């Protein structure tokens, strides 16, 4: 009885994990770098996430792949062991916290439509990116500092974190790298649902007010009613609609003061084609916001879902004393790769819902770059 040979698994992983990861993230980086249209603040998150996922595919996965074909033994120099473990925890944690930063960033966009200057957005973006990387470095730093337990005649050292030396880090590190942002994203999810629901209402409320007052105006016999039902209505591109409407209200009110109801009611008629222009525009944005938020929700949920097996089994392998550790480890060795896949192809799947990105990709796969 023997372990056997796992060459076919290695081949499989090279085919359906590493290549997808590298190719996908490369495409995203190329897209953002080449396309002028795509060079705005919020896409710099994506580029930062892409690099993180790209580096996992270049430096982390192939070593993880080596360790699979040479047992617990560590063929590389010992010094590269804590380094590989550092980069692994670093990049993996970064990809998760990146999605949390995007989630919250997108919520604030919906809630606070104003204050969206690109000039500020770029700086603010960079700051956020840097914070995410700082949080990642923070979470990953215990590994190299603690070091690995160290030889007789040869070196029989296995490159792995032990439950005796890193049980806490595994527990609190898991809490820090996965469950915290998960909670944050859940809260953000519900805040976003509430935000949109709230947004939809106020619009219908103002529609109602306008319609009601216009109804009052169009049936008015005297001037007092017209003048009365006009002040109630009086309550860069954003302020333009305000100036226009308020201007028209004042124009009609100026006629109402004159006592020319026939003129005012006619001026009020023009307000219909005016409200229909801004209500139909404002009511259109929330639709896109809703569709977008739904897509991001599903996609991000799938990402989070594919990481559960690892961190849950991780904490269980630490806490559960009665559980069979052999099977738990055997499971972990798979769940690690399921996680690698998750983070590996995430940015691509996400950006594939954008026509610009998607077209760019289509042009890049045929090797045009023009
Ligand atoms: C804070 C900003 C105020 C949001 C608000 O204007 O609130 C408005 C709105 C309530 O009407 O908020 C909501 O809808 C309620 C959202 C809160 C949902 C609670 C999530 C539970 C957290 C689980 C994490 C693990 C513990
Ligand atoms: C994907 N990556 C995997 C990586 C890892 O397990 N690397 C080793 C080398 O591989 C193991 O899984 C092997 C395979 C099967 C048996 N193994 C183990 O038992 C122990 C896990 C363990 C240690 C102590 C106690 C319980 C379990 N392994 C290891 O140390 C650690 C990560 C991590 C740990 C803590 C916080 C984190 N945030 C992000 C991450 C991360 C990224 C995340
Ligand atoms: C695993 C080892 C043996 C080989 C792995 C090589 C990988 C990195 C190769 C295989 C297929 C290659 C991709 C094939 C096609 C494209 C589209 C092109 O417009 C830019 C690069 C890109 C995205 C390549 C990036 C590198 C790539 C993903
Ligand atoms: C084993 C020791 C660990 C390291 C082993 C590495 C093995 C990687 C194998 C193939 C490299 C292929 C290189 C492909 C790099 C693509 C980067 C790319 O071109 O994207 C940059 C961007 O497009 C520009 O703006
Ligand atoms: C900005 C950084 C923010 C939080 C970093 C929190 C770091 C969390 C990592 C702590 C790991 C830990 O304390 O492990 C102790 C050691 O393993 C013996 O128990
Ligand atoms: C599992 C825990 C139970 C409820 C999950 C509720 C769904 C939480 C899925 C989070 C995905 C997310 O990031 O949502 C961002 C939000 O949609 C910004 O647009
Ligand atoms: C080893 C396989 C490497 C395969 C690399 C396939 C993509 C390389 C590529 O298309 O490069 C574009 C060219 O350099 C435009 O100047
Ligand atoms: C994009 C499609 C995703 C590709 C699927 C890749 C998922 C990886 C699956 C399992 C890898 C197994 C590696 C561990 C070796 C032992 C395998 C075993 O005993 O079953
Ligand atoms: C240490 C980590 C290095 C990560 C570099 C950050 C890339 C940001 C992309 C812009
Ligand atoms: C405003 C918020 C300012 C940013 C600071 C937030 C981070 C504060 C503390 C993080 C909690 C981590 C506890 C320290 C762990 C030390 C250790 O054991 O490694």
């Amino acid at each position: 009885e023997e372990q056997g040979n796992k060459l076919h698994w290695a081949a499989l992983l090279i085919l359906m994990v590493i290549i997808p990861t590298i190719g996908g993230n490369t495409l995203v980086i190329l897209a953002v770098s080449l396309e002028k249209k795509l060079q705005y603040a919020t896409n710099y998150f994506l580029m930062s996430l892409a690099v993180a996922d790209l580096l996992v595919g270049l430096f982390v996965m192939p070593i993880a792949l080596l360790t699979i074909m040479f047992e617990a033994m560590w063929p590389l120099p010992l010094v590269l062991c804590p380094a590989w473990l550092f980069l692994d925890v670093l990049f993996s944690t970064a990809s998760i916290w990146h999605l949390c930063a995007i989630s919250v960033d997108r919520y604030i966009a919906i809630k606070k439509p104003i204050q969206a200057n690109q000039y500020n957005s770029r700086a603010t973006a960079f700051i956020k990116i840097t914070v995410v990387w700082l949080i990642s470095i923070g979470i990953a730093i215990p590994v190299p500092i603690k070091g690995i337990e160290t030889v007789d005649n040869p070196n029989n050292i296995t490159c792995v974190l032990t439950k005796e030396r890193f049980g806490d880090f595994m527990l609190f590190g898991s809490l820090a790298a996965f469950f915290t942002p998960l909670a944050i994203m859940i809260v953000t999810y519900f805040l976003t649902i509430h935000a949109l629901q709230k947004k939809a209402a106020d619009l219908e409320d103002n529609w109602e007010t306008l319609n009601d007052n216009l109804k009052v105006i169009e049936k008015a016999d005297n001037a007092a009613q017209v003048k009365d039902a006009l002040t109630k209505m009086r309550a860069k591109d954003f302020r333009h609609g305000f100036d226009i409407l308020v201007g028209q209200i004042d124009d009609a009110l100026k006629l109402a003061n004159e006592g020319k109801v026939k003129e005012a009611q006619a001026a009020a008629e023009q307000l219909k084609t005016t409200r229909n222009a801004y209500i139909q525009k404002y009511l259109q944005t929330i639709s896109n916001e809703q569709r977008a938020s739904k897509v991001l929700g599903i996609v991000f949920f799938l990402f989070l879902l594919m990481w559960c097996p690892f961190f849950i089994t991780n904490i269980t392998l630490v806490l559960c004393d009665s559980c069979n550790q052999t099977t738990l480890q055997m499971l972990l060795e798979i769940f690690v790769w399921i996680g690698y896949v998750s983070s590996g192809v995430n940015p691509l799947v996400y950006t594939l819902f954008n026509k610009t990105f998607r077209d760019a990709f289509g042009r890049y796969i045929t090797c045009n770059y023009r």
